């Protein structure tokens, strides 16, 4: 089987993406944030603290004829942004763009944090990481994805965001017609549970590639491009009047700025991310302070291959036995 599905971004900077996701029978149909750096599906619900609901698709288990409460299971995640959830847990039919699985876990909020509330357009997360950091106790659950995989044509899924356009989420197979030259693929360590791999280096603007290992994850949950400050700093020092800002917490610059690409390794080959992709706009509404989408990954203790990055390539998610992931230009 395959599954293909269209994912929009959010708003006008691509601050997240959603993808229609079927649950239940009849269909409920959420907008889910698909998540390469988390492994719960979770949805806003029928029982969600009210006052925690503003405007979300809510999964109502009891409208579902092959929901199935999972009897003693709950869940709570916290992501790196300092946002949360939490709940108990159903099973049901998931279906992603044609593909489904039954018996799937459902996570059902009964609480979310505010940043959560306040985002009308998500109806909830789908966890694309590895199942090892599933959260629900006493009994762990697996992803959608691990639950599709024998079933799939191949065990992989791709990830093809736009850039302030829609893209596409593939299980099952690699659409040859949706990148340019060809697919290099590279080690992952599933030691975290993450997709971690490690980029062989980068280059600002039209500047001297430098070689130089950088481990980081794929996480399509992630806005923005999160990398040793080192790296950072190199790339923001091209830009006339850059500055990082301790108050509005990170590197900002003039509005009226031209941005550099940035490059990064994958293997031997490279993807370029076009400087547009950078520019995450006014810190405030009016200001002439634009937001910069490359920040320094110092104190998150990890490094972020997040959407700025991934959205400029065609991104295999290679869950065979010994996982990896692949990079092409678009």
């Amino acid at each position: 089987s395959t599954g293909s599905a269209t994912t929009t971004p959010i708003d006008s900077l691509d601050d997240a993406y959603i993808t229609p996701v079927q649950i239940g029978t009849p269909a409920q149909t959420l907008n889910l944030d698909f998540d390469t750096g988390s492994s719960d599906l979770w949805v806003f619900s029928s029982e969600t603290t009210a006052s925690e609901v503003d405007g979300q698709t809510i999964y109502t288990p009891s409208k579902s004829t092959t929901a199935k409460l999972l009897s003693g299971a709950t869940w709570s995640i916290s992501y790196g942004d300092g946002s949360s959830s939490s709940g108990d847990v159903y099973t049901d039919t998931v279906s992603v763009g044609g593909l489904t699985v039954t018996g799937q876990a459902v996570e059902s909020a009964k609480k979310v944090s505010s940043s959560f509330t306040e985002d009308s357009t998500i109806d909830g997360l789908l966890g694309l990481a590895f199942s090892t950091l599933n959260t629900v106790s006493p009994t762990q659950q697996k992803t959608f994805f691990d639950n599709a995989k024998a079933s799939l044509d191949s065990p992989v899924f791709t990830a093809d965001l736009g850039y302030h356009a829609p893209g596409t989420y593939n299980f099952g197979f690699i659409d040859t017609t949706a990148y340019t030259g060809s697919i290099t693929y590279t080690a992952v360590s599933t030691k975290q549970g993450f997709w971690e791999w490690t980029s062989t280096g980068y280059a600002v603007g039209s500047g001297t590639f430098k070689s130089t290992s950088i481990d980081g994850i794929a996480d399509t949950g992630t806005t923005l491009l999160y990398l040793p400050a080192t790296v950072v700093s190199a790339y923001w020092a091209q830009v006339s009047g850059a500055k990082s800002s301790s108050s509005v917490g990170g590197y900002v610059f003039p509005c009226s700025a031209t941005l550099p690409s940035f490059t990064f390794g994958v293997g031997s080959a490279r993807i370029v991310i076009p400087g547009d992709y950078i520019d995450f706009g006014p810190i405030s509404t009016g200001s002439s302070s634009c937001f910069g989408g490359i920040q320094s990954s110092a104190g998150i203790g990890i490094n972020i291959f997040g959407d700025v990055a991934l959205k400029a390539a065609f991104v295999v998610f290679n869950g065979a036995t010994t996982p990896t992931l692949g990079f092409a230009s678009k």
